[PDB]
């Protein structure tokens, strides 16, 4: 029944990208294969005056070796031509930390509560996501209301990644 064809999957109509902008908090994840950030998640977003997006991010991680790392990370955002689906290029402050090109999809915002994010880094052949991360986030760092978890819970379920998020906690740890 469900279809899990990334292609099938429906984005956020008329993305906004400048009512976007500013300060997200990650709430909750569904992690992709290897090194990710842990918890302390904290994105910024900016458009300039041309239309370009970027972002920074600060975050947690625990390297290779168990090393724990506050990561100052940096993307780049390339339009395509789906104003909701973008690519990323990003890369870390410390020479350290991962790069890399990654989809960018804006799945569902309201831009003044709540976002749901997506990234497919690889296809199955039958067109479905072998390997994926999602983060839902917040313009307040608290629970949402049980409106707005209601249409989040919904939105996971169209992604085919129902049940698979974990809340992520805010301690200071990255300042
Ligand atoms: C840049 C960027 C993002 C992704 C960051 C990633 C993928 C970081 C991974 C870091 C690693 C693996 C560090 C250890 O080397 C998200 C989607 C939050 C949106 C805001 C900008």
């Amino acid at each position: 029944e469900r279809d899990c064809r990334v292609s099938s999957f429906r984005v956020k109509e008329n993305f906004d990208k400048a009512r976007f902008a500013g300060t997200w908090y990650a709430m909750a994840k569904k992690d992709p294969e290897g090194l990710f950030l842990q918890d302390n998640i904290v994105a910024e977003f900016s458009v300039d005056e041309n239309g370009h997006m970027s972002a920074t991010a600060k975050g947690r991680v625990r390297l290779l070796n168990n090393w724990d790392v506050c990561a100052d990370m940096v993307g780049t955002f390339t339009d395509t031509e789906d104003p909701a689906k973008f690519k990323m290029k990003y890369w870390g402050v410390a020479s350290f930390l991962q790069k890399g090109n990654d989809d960018h999809w804006i799945i569902d915002t309201d831009y003044e509560t709540f976002a749901v994010q997506y990234s497919c880094r690889l296809l199955n052949l039958d067109g479905t996501c072998a390997d994926s991360y999602s983060f839902v986030f917040a313009r307040d760092p608290s629970g949402f209301s049980p409106e707005v978890q209601k249409i989040v819970r919904q939105r996971q379920e169209e992604l085919c990644l129902a049940r698979q998020y974990r809340l992520i906690p805010h301690n200071g740890y990255c300042d």
